């Protein structure tokens, strides 16, 4: 009974943290999420595109070409980093407040 | 730049954790949130009613009369407890997955 919108949010947060670790292309990200989740999270390429199109429209990530047949890299934007920082900061405070409740 | 809906969610989570600690009446909850948040979170009674009417409609909390002029107590429901458990469980896994990303 976890809301579909919460699962979506968790998926977003995981993907944005992959990007936080470094700019990355689709197969790299998918591989990284699969390993980090112990196989629990195996995204398909089409799923990432749906998610990234929206994150990009929202100014949270952008993309550019690598080098060497070129790959497309996705990058967390500066606005993207700040939103994550504020979300992380505010949810840690929530954690601190609960902790206090439990003391 | 924290979304208004995320602040609302954080407020909900804090209030539900007050209730998780024990059934409680409005002034008790408000006092407890104010202390636990170091004065950062001072809710008014009307704000709680708006929030609790919706949580109750959603089957997450309920209310009943205490004893002794009676007070009205709010209680986390069994469904309420389970939803919190699942939300907590799934967000801890998200944390574990990020941790792995950072290793
Ligand atoms: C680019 C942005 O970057 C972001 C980075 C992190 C987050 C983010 N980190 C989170 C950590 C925890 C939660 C969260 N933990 C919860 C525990 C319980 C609940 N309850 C469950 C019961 N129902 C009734 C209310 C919600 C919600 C919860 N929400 C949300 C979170 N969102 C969002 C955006």
């Amino acid at each position: 009974e976890i809301p579909k919108e919460m699962l979506r949010a968790q998926t977003n947060v995981i993907l944005l943290n992959v990007l936080k670790q470094g700019d990355n292309y689709v197969y790299g990200i998918i591989k990284q999420v699969k390993e980090a989740s112990n196989g629990e999270m195996e995204l398909n390429e089409a799923t990432l595109y749906t998610i990234f199109k929206r994150l990009e429209k929202d100014g949270i990530i952008s993309s550019y070409w690598g080098d060497e047949g070129r790959r497309k890299y996705y990058r967390l934007t500066e606005i993207g980093h700040e939103n994550m920082r504020l979300a992380f900061e505010s949810w840690s405070r929530v954690d601190k407040i609960i902790e206090n409740l439990e003391a």
